[PDB]
């Protein structure tokens, strides 16, 4: 999952322009994560 929110979930924040992608079912609470870096 460390995979996921760093390179992964900073693409999902390449959705949050269009954000209908913002539920988005793939991971439990990731994108957050991507922010204790960022």
């Amino acid at each position: 999952w460390l995979i996921c929110e760093e390179p992964t979930c900073r693409n999902r924040t390449r959705h949050l322009p269009l954000q209908f992608s913002r539920t988005g079912p793939l991971c439990p609470a990731c994108m957050k994560a991507t922010l204790q870096p960022e």
